[PDB]
């Protein structure tokens, strides 16, 4: 029948289009592609003035926000703290909330299985004029982070600046990109914020717009901590001019459930010798937390991915031709 | 013939049932994989008393131990530690490890090439009452490393409790997970320790039961330190419900030859200024180190991926019968 | 016709060699792969004394320009520094960089909207005797980055020792090995020195033939800053001895446009007390990045990829081979 071989052709220059199209331009058969090697740097530029009750006012620069300081792809910026100033290796009732007692035989000498707030003497001491708690040995007066701040104390943190500095090579083609590309110059870095549309090549990130592309508000985030997650991505392809490699960058929104555990927390402590006795400032820094990610490939045309592809290609032809005979003969 | 027919119905019938189910069920063809943003969140919370000979009682806390502030997945647990305090950068002798001299001929003015403690100044002066070193301007006094304590200073460390909050989101899916699932509740969390049969789902993991599960024993690994790796393994399913997507927690151990380089150090300072003097203290700390990695897939039902499982079948059933049938024919 | 036969027979034999070969040897389809759990441990030895101008002389050790204290595999080694001692929170001009005043009028009180330095009270104060800036809260005095010092100050740390403590492990395998290898005696590494031909296995790497290595000058790098990566490989087959397996050190470029941000840099604070009153010292510290990459596999025989190998080869010999009939027509 002549229906049947116009069917069997059809059939046969629709694979044929389909192998010699789709895996050589889409799939970028006659390219190869390669891993590269990311080093994250990362630097902010703000300034958040926080003042507490009894307390001088407080000037939070760069290096104060920014725990890591060399550079690493995973920082926290502190937007909220608890203060814990002037403690002391002494004795001191410990916290409420590790354990109460109404009594001197209800302490037992030790130290607690979990939540270990000191070494329990077995003596119990008032706390405050209500409750008392067994005395324990340890830093002191231990930190009662009960009360949590609603408005956040760094809030002029949210429209800070982050620049990301990223430099990425591929040893395969020895070609080394940069997130600074040719369309990005001196006087544009100075004038430019981030935007999915208006300046996608700028490296100056706001932290309020990443954190709001994410799908998080920041006033709900800072107050009690979080996670943000920004992705770099260098899919590019070798064979146009090196100006058209150029980074996208995509902000993940990283939350949970905020019933259980809500937010991200740590706490650090800046060890400082005065008046002859060591002593330390303990903060409880409720920080958003930035994780950069970096992927990307490059692709350039090379003789031997070319022949793969080519004969990968001419066996689905021959696969697809004896396959199409088999169903027409029945 | 009968019985060709019989092989070959048999044969097809085996490739068919092959191409339906070990495609599909088994390789989850039909379903999509994607990556995950993934970020460690981890705490410990637990008090270890170093009292050194002549010394005050030292409390070290989550603070203390933890070098890693910022909560990074990399961290170290502090379990034993040299303290070399009040130490000037001044004149004084060198370590002996580095180099004996007789008389003051020997000693060269310049710098060490390997392990230089500091500028020699070409003068022999006694460490001690026997053997006398080159003096040099460096850090005085000189750590001594040689004598490290049998029993670990911090030996408290092995039965704390340590938290790891991890956070993953499919971008493509848009499906976010936290290690905290509905199973476990806040009453769960109080009191609860990491097994692997007993409490799967305990957010709360013991150093020493880690330390135990990858092979290894915590006072031979924490008086000369040591590696220990830990990965998460979020095997997702997106076609059944979140609740039965649910975290894997696996525990490895890093280990080498105990003859050379025994076990993990670290030298950290904590600069201050005492009386107008720049001091410092300088620990050489033997912890055990902690990685963790987290990787894991997700599943969801697509249309194209089907469609390309159910051609690939096809395909493969095919090839089998032609196959089969130029055996056959020989 | 004979001719064809014998064309025919040549072509078969040749896709049989091809694939019993190819991908058996080749591409190692028998063995099995699988990853690998890597952590890096990295530790400098050396000592370099910078005689700043208008300071005494100043001792940097391995706690000093190592700032990952607990050891990480991004590390940065401090080349160049710029000192601003006595840092206190105060009101005192502004850098003429941000602004510049004629008058009081000029300066509007508030916080800048870019590059915040302080909080501008709103009066113009002579910076120096030529230029005035408008007042601000911050620290006191401001860090000035106009003049940066030729002359590296730690040059001297251009020849030090660099170790690298690498532990992988592959749990598919259960098997542990170490960047020590059997060959390495604790006698080698004190004299030894890496070389990519004299001395592959060495683990003493120095930091001026890494840099050199990587197609990077030190004197750059040191006096604007700059980024290396090295990667370690493991590939190795588990077929053989175990101290065949022997790590693979490569060292990758990682450098921009010198003309937009030349080098790598970034300020750290080291908060103190004297006198009563909290005081800091930051230093916009100039220092090479260094990554550490550990990617690798091992092989090891089993029976599931041999078969799979086997039916992969005997489907391509069908398909390869009955294809070209349509050509035997012509
Ligand atoms: N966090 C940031 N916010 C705004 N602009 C930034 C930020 N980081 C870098 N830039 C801009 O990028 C350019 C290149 O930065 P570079 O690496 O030279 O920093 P730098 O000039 O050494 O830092 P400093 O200005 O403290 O000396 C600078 O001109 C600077 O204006
Ligand atoms: N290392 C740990 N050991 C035991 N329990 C822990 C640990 N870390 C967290 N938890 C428990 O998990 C719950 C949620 O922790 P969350 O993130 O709220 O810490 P937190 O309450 O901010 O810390 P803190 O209790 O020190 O203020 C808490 O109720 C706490 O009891
Ligand atoms: N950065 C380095 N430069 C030169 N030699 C090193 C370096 N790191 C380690 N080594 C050598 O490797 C051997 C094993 O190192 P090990 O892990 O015992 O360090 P360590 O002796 O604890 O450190 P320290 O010498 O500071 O006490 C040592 O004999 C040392 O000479
Ligand atoms: C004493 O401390 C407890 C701790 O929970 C608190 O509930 C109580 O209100 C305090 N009492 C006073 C008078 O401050
Ligand atoms: C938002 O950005 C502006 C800069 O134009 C800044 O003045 C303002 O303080 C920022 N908002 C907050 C809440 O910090
Ligand atoms: C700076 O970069 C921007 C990129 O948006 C470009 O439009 C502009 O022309 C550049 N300026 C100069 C002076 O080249
Ligand atoms: C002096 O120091 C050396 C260092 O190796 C030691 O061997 C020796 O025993 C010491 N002598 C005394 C008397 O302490
Ligand atoms: C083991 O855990 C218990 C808690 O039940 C604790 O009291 C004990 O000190 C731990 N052991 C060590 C060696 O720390
Ligand atoms: C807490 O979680 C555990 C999970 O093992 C569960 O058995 C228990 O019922 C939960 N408690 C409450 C009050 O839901
Ligand atoms: C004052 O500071 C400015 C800062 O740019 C500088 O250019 C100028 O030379 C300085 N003047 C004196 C007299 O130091
Ligand atoms: C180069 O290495 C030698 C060791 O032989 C050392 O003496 C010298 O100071 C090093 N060079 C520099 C610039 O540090
Ligand atoms: C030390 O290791 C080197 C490796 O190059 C080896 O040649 C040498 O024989 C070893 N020394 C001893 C005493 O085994
Ligand atoms: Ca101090
Ligand atoms: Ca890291
Ligand atoms: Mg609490
Ligand atoms: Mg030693
Ligand atoms: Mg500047």
């Amino acid at each position: 029948n002549k229906k049947v071989g116009v069917i069997f052709r059809l059939i046969q220059l629709v694979v044929l289009v389909y192998v010699i199209g789709w895996v050589f331009v889409y799939e970028k058969g006659y390219q190869t592609s390669s891993g590269l090697i990311s080093s994250v740097s990362v630097k902010l530029k703000g300034l958040a003035v926080t003042q507490l009750q009894g307390l001088g006012p407080q000037v939070w620069d760069v290096a104060d926000y920014v725990f890591p300081a060399h550079g690493d792809s995973s920082f926290v910026v502190m937007t909220n703290f608890i203060m814990t100033p002037q403690q002391a290796q002494g004795h001191c009732a410990e916290n409420p909330e590790g354990g109460i007692c109404q009594d001197d035989s209800g302490c037992t000498p030790g130290k607690a299985e979990r939540k270990a707030q000191g070494i329990r003497t077995g003596n119990c001491v008032p706390f405050n004029g209500t409750v008392k708690t067994c005395e324990i040995f340890g830093w002191c007066p231990v930190e009662v982070d009960d009360k949590i701040p609603s408005p956040a104390l760094l809030h002029e943190a949210e429209n800070f600046t982050l620049f990301i500095k990223n430099s990425i090579s591929f040893p395969r083609f020895k070609v080394n990109r940069r997130n600074l590309v040719e369309e990005v110059n001196g006087t544009y870095m100075k004038k430019c914020l981030y935007h999915k549309i208006l300046h996608p090549l700028c490296p100056v990130f706001s932290l309020g717009y990443v954190v709001r592309e994410s799908g998080q508000d920041f006033r709900s985030l800072a107050e009690k901590g979080g996670v943000v997650g920004i992705t770099i991505d260098w899919e590019c392809d070798l064979d146009w001019h090196v100006r058209h490699c150029k980074p996208i960058y995509q902000f993940h929104g990283l939350y949970g459930e905020k019933n259980l555990s809500p937010g991200f927390n740590f706490r650090f402590a800046r060890h400082f010798v005065q008046n002859g006795t060591n002593r330390r400032h303990l903060f409880k820094v409720f920080g958003i937390r930035f994780d950069i990610l970096v992927d990307g490939k490059a692709g350039k045309f090379d003789i031997i991915p070319t022949m793969t592809t080519i004969g990968s290609g001419i066996g689905i032809f021959g696969v697809a031709t004896v396959l199409c005979d088999l169903l027409l003969l029945h």
